[PDB]
């Protein structure tokens, strides 16, 4: 029961994020300064590159990244998660009622045992405006 | 193997939902009358407020809410899930082929032991028309 | 710890997919030729119909289907997953930064013990152009 490894982070201008996330561009997030909301095991850890997967941790991972930036209600929020040669994306139309976006994924991750390569990379933006009032949550859990 | 708590519901005009979900607005759903499709354990239960998390159930939760309302193929379906001070959203462009939307999340939930506060709240609508022919499925499972 | 059954596939023109996925239409995918990236247990297997659920495997399933087709950056990527009488959809606006889409679901699956009926069906397209340079990943795991 439960999972062997998991990491949940809260990313904001106050907790490790850029003072302003540029519009219409996807630059991977430095998560070293992110606030750890919950941590399980030691297989998943935050770093300047994203979320590191410890050696020997190949398997299935459930990942979710969400964002709310209530002061930006136009354009589309673009979200992206990368691991190795794979990248996953989604675009979420903004509105006052939905001032943000969400991306969730269940994927298989092969861990080579090379720290700089075995890392989940995260990024998002709004295609029409910079974000400087965002609350981003990133959670990853090894389910097998 | 398996999860300790889970709840899967089917929400419609015949099973607890409003006769008509207003357009372009997000009013949290009363799930007391929702049809229970599957239930595991007793940590997650349906209520007029949404889905209650029993005391002592802090942890990671996988959540999914989907909707199909085939007679509304225009505008954007707006979906929202809330827990405590956090809210998660997504907008899904409608079409005849995709007359609805989907929102899935893996999040950490802190349970304070205050029933009225420890509740997952759900809501959705179409930003251009009311929904009165919808099939909404909401499933939550505690994975850690 | 871990899941009892899971299947992760990589679908492309080189690994079982159509030479060209027609625009604005959703025809279920023949996954018999998909590349198996990871397999756990024997409850979930690829077939010409989609992903078969073995008899006695009723329960909760976490499903994700993603697509990247970098040469198609316009219109909306439409994704759909079906099981029995239920269908789940999402539309994802394309862009150069998000040339694809994502759909993830946690749903309850009742297995009748009728192979042709107990199958997860998958489909996607772009509503404005055919796809002939796609990398589609489909992963399903029985979590309870």
């Amino acid at each position: 029961g439960g999972v062997t490894d998991a990491l949940s982070l809260m990313y904001s201008t106050s907790t490790g994020g850029p003072a302003s996330i540029a519009a219409n561009a996807l630059t991977d997030f430095d998560l070293s300064g992110a606030l750890t909301v919950n941590s399980v095991g030691t297989g998943l850890t935050k770093s300047a590159a994203g979320i590191q997967l410890a050696a020997g941790k190949s398997g299935l991972y459930q990942i979710t990244m969400t964002v709310k930036n209530n002061t930006v209600t136009t354009g589309n929020y673009l979200l992206r998660v990368k691991y190795g040669s794979s990248d996953f994306v989604v675009a979420c139309p903004a509105s006052s009622l939905t001032a943000g976006g969400t991306i969730s994924l269940l994927i298989y991750c092969n861990v080579l045992g090379v720290v700089s390569l075995d890392v989940l990379k995260f990024s998002l933006c709004n295609d029409g405006a910079a974000l400087s009032n965002y609350i981003i949550n990133i959670t990853a859990a090894k389910i097998n």
